[PDB]
């Protein structure tokens, strides 16, 4: 990880992710309003779910879109999860690492495809949310998804869901968030990712968390439990919030 900038120059940049969010250093920006999400509600349709060797990824339709403060529209591409089995999340908050972090990856609609956007300035945006566990009951919006993990145990296996509710897989409060400009968390570490980190958490049961952490195998046939990149310096960035 120390070596990344040798061959991937963006990794030696000033706007790298993930970061630790220190809440005392966050700036309230009243001109930030909502994420303006449309098309994420419960719907029928085909939602491919794959074990890619590193995570489970769910492909999303291009009718899922969010509009940021300046009017840029970002198109949903895929959703995936970061876990440990606390060693799960990439981002930390006030030094606290969470059990799982959920990422919805979007691309800027000014580009013709995800693949073009990935190498473009302002090409990407990620909606991120943490999971919290306590003594919560089963989160019913995860029940089908969790049940299908058993079908993609080996890398490259795929399964479909014919209905999903992405909005209600996210935290109950979708109004409040932190935002900053950052990068991919692995090489090539491209610095074109607008991050939105939700303030509210997703509640999962302990069993749900255990199943996510213990269901999938990697290419070496071992249970998936991968090393996060350390948090990176803010440098000249200031994390902003759309609430006091
Ligand atoms: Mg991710």
């Amino acid at each position: 990880e120390a070596h990344w900038p040798q061959h991937y120059p963006a990794c030696g940049g000033q706007r790298q992710s993930p970061i630790n969010l220190q809440r005392t250093k966050v700036r309230y920006n009243p001109s930030l309003k909502g994420l303006n999400m449309t098309g994420y509600e419960t719907q029928a349709g085909e939602f491919p779910m794959v074990n890619n060797g590193h995570t489970v990824q769910i492909s999303l339709p291009s009718t899922m879109r969010m509009t940021v403060a300046d009017g840029t529209v970002y198109i949903a591409q895929q959703m995936h999860f970061h876990w440990g089995g606390i060693s799960g999340s990439e981002h930390t908050v006030d030094g606290i690492r969470h059990v799982i972090e959920i990422h919805i990856v979007h691309y800027n609609s000014k580009y013709k495809s995800y693949d073009i956007a990935q190498d473009a300035p302002d090409g990407l945006a990620v909606l991120a949310a943490f999971v919290e566990v306590k003594n919560y009951p089963e989160n019913t919006y995860y029940s089908n998804f969790i049940s299908h993990l058993a079908n993609i145990k080996y890398p490259g296996q795929r399964t479909t869901l014919t209905g999903l509710d992405v909005q209600d897989m996210l935290p109950r409060n979708l109004q409040h968030y932190y935002t900053y400009h950052g990068s991919l968390t692995t090489p090539p570490c491209t610095e074109n990712v607008h991050w939105f980190v939700l303030a509210d958490f997703v509640k999962l049961s302990r069993t749900q968390v255990w199943k996510l952490e213990n269901s999938l195998l990697d290419h070496r046939n071992k249970t998936i439990h991968n090393d996060y990149r350390r948090t990176q310096p803010l440098n000249h960035r200031v994390v902003e919030s759309n609430f006091p």
